[PDB]
């Protein structure tokens, strides 16, 4: 069953459903501290996207999840299996961009998107600054299979902006290494090879863009690029945080920001 | 670049990098807490004929400029590992033999996790992954011994440091070892020294030991107040790669400085002979 495969959890009660989507390297447990502040006022649906260590590797289709739409379609199927419509989608990074792509196909299913650290593209052009020159990426992406443990341990402190003893880093690494490595390399390649710029103008759902002020994956200019190129209403809030996963590494600052954007409409 | 702070010029200058010898392989020497690269004075003549030797001071040592010490960066041990990675890359070093004392040996272990291409083996003098005992891991220090000793640290770095120096070194009061360790130890700026001390006492690297894969040679004193022999012997069963433990008939946490006649031949064998 769709619910089984994605470990779907539904909590709370409310006319509106808030749908929580974890990013790369984590699972739905990443929202442990946001969830108690939602249950009294909303229904909350949590799910694990395919390829997470909590999910069965034998439902991972390498061809399907080599493109982000594969996740968008899963999301559509899940929202349909549980009779959710015009939901509040809260997603971190890739998951927020996959929900945006899902909103293109079925805008009836989303009332607003809340995007924590989103980016439409990592690799620079002469046009657009995403934070990574192409041949740095090409060097990591062709080495990545040999690299994966050493590369993840080495960049995790800079990615999270956390120390090695931090609980956040240990927990991120714990879930990160519960993925089968071939699966993890597939998702990584897909994330790095992303160019969603042709589709931003076709997103029409309201978008709340929540970013870290210091995120090595997401230059602060990317948040404003999204706002000026999205087809519908949007708002950008740059938090005084560090790290690509501020909901995990600095929940004390991030959680009230996420809550305010969940609860207040553009 | 902040006005009144000395400009940083170069990785080599900033860490007082010294390169000696001639050799197809580079041996990289990393001093521990409270000293600098001169702690290796007596080992180095036995290496220069057969290896290149790179010596450097980690940041915060009294030999380095306080305006380059970043309190957030060296509040965690990886800050040193990244510095080590940067130095090795600035001097084009790869598959080196890293010889480090205690803290610096563990920073190199973490650097070898990040970039295993740069280390062929680690030679670790009195390493430990955690000082404070747990349920139940014996590192040598009850939690409130550390808690009281760390709240005493700012209260008076000098008295606590001089007071514990004889027990740390296991050396006599007139000894050269005591005079020299105390001299470099008191050349650290006290705020900087307290920062490093806190980082060392609060460290717990056991969750990462399984990711170390480079060969590790573990050399310790049989009577070290900072490192119960069970710790070296714990590292052996928990490191991810090949490892060897030699417990020397020495005393003291810095046996290379206080008992060179025993320690130097042991270090030489582990440098020159592979697992």
């Amino acid at each position: 069953s769709i619910g089984l495969a994605h470990n779907v959890t539904i909590l709370g009660s409310g006319e509106t459903t808030v749908v929580l989507g974890h990013g790369y390297g984590t699972d739905q447990s990443v929202w442990k501290l946001l969830v108690p502040y939602l249950v009294d006022d909303y229904k909350v649906l949590l799910y694990d996207h395919m390829g997470a260590g909590t999910t069965n590797p034998d439902y991972f289709d390498f061809d399907r999840y080599s493109s982000l739409e594969g996740y968008s379609y899963d999301l559509i199927a899940i929202l349909e299996e549980f009779q959710v419509s015009k939901c509040i989608y809260v997603g971190h990074s890739m998951s927020s961009m996959a929900a945006a792509v899902a909103s293109i196909f079925r805008p009836d299913l989303f009332h607003k998107l809340v995007m924590i650290s989103p980016t439409p593209r990592l690799i620079n052009t002469e046009e657009y600054y995403g934070g990574f020159e192409q041949k740095v990426m090409d060097e990591t992406l062709r080495s990545l299979d040999e690299n994966f443990k050493s590369l993840s341990l080495g960049t995790a402190p800079l990615l999270l902006a956390c120390d090695l003893e931090s609980a956040a880093m240990q927990e991120y690494c714990r879930t990160l290494f519960n993925m089968r490595p071939d699966i993890a390399c597939c998702i990584t390649r897909m994330i790095c090879g992303l160019d969603l710029r042709p589709y931003l103008g076709h997103v029409t759902v309201p978008c709340h863009i929540i970013q870290s002020s210091n995120d090595i994956m997401v230059p602060v200019a990317v948040g404003e690029y999204l706002r000026k190129n999205l087809g519908g209403p949007s708002v950008v809030e740059v938090m005084p945080t560090e790290g690509h996963l501020p909901h995990l590494s600095m929940p004390e600052v991030t959680i009230p920001v996420v809550l305010r954007h969940i609860r207040q409409d553009i």
